[PDB]
């Protein structure tokens, strides 16, 4: 199959992505219900010629949490790897930075991890 | 927009050339002074195109997959941070560098760090 | 039950910890086989009076990877929360810093996540 | 040993008083200039007691659970980093601040950042 497709986490997120031949990732990141107000633009990059030794495919993407409905003044980046096969998976670590004053900059960034599969919950 | 658009350097001597689009897109090229990297790489990301007008920074993020026509490190870095405008413009970030690995080495796939970018002119 | 006990991850780690009444965490971190050469001292802290609203118990600990047999010139810290109940769990994020030269300091720190339970694999 | 032992301050004005034991223990107190914190808190950690003698830093880590006799923030911070000796002694760290949360808010339990500690005298 491949990176292109509809992916889901176990917490209520869905993202739809196209992986371009030369490394582009473009798509939408949304809630499980998928209403317009919860949909945000996603853009990133992936290694379009991964190693031929069984290693995963490195990738990353960003979502700024602003759309035509809402603005959280924040952005998340996910850095991870795609692993193909019967149950394709994208394993990531992420950073969510909020726009803050200088006084609050020390606590501007959340960190976490998330795994996505193409299985709809 | 104009605030983010331009040439930036980090504390290691890396170069980031970016254009901030009216729709929240970040596009440009990145040249790393460190790691398994040579020449320029494509970058893509997102920023908050309508930040708060309260002295808060502008949230943003971008990705570089470390493949270009000259080298392939089978890895990708995401930078998550905020742009702080004014006379002394800076982009303060935290980053995640993920390498494609086998499943047994996935626990040690990701490096974390922090870069401060200073705007040229 | 509680934090005190023998915990395991899904990758071949085991740790034995005592949680003191006033917040101390003290124990041993080792491989699944548990031979002397893979055993390292663990020390940390936990919140000894967690919130009474269903929230997890915050904690953290460190292992420096030096014992009487080996020295990797590195140290890992785990930051997370303990969640009690029938299948007690400790959910963590971790940072593994290696001692490096100044030239390699940018790539000194790995990041990851791990979950532990009291179930022996 | 003597290199690490002493009083340190970070870029935010926080105070770290530590004793490095011959067995690799770090013990002391921490006073934070930021966050839900007041007065001194116990800290415990570990360091590499036999670092490489090649100009590399000394790996270390420590934890503070944000409970003392005056306040309880139901959170814990771990710092992972390296001590760089000489006339200009520094401890360069990355940290993870985890708060106890309900399961629904666990995704946003952990903040990440970086602190530089400078040794007094
Ligand atoms: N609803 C908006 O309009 C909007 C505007 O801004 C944001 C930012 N967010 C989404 C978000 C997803 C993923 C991330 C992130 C942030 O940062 C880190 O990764 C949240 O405030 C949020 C609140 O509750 C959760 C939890 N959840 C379910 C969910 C609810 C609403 C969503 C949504 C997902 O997608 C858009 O809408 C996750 O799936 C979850 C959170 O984090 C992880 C990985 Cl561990 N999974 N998220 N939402
Ligand atoms: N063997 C030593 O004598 C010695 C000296 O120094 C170290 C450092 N290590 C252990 C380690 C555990 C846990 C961590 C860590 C590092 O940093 C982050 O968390 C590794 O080099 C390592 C190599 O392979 C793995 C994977 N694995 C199995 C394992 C093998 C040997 C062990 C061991 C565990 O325990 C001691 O011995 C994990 O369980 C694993 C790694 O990471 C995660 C969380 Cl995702 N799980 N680890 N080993
Ligand atoms: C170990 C070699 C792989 C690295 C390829 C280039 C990555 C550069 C990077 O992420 C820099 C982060 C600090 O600015
Ligand atoms: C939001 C309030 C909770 C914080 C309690 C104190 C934490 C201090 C901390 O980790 C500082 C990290 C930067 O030096």
């Amino acid at each position: 199959a491949g990176i292109t497709g509809t992916w889901y986490n176990q917490l209520g997120s869905t993202f739809i992505v196209t992986a371009g031949a030369d490394g582009a990732l473009t798509g939408t990141y949304e809630s499980a219900v998928g209403n317009a107000e919860s949909r945000y633009v996603l853009t990133g990059r992936y290694d379009s010629a991964p190693a031929t030794d069984g290693s995963g495919t490195a990738l990353g993407w960003t979502v700024a949490w602003k759309n035509n409905y809402r603005n959280a003044h924040s952005a998340t980046t996910w850095s991870g790897q795609y692993v193909g096969g019967a149950e394709a998976r994208i394993n990531t670590q992420w950073l969510l930075t909020s726009g803050t004053t200088e006084a609050n900059a020390w606590k501007s960034t959340l960190v976490g991890h998330d795994t996505f599969t193409k299985v709809k919950p």
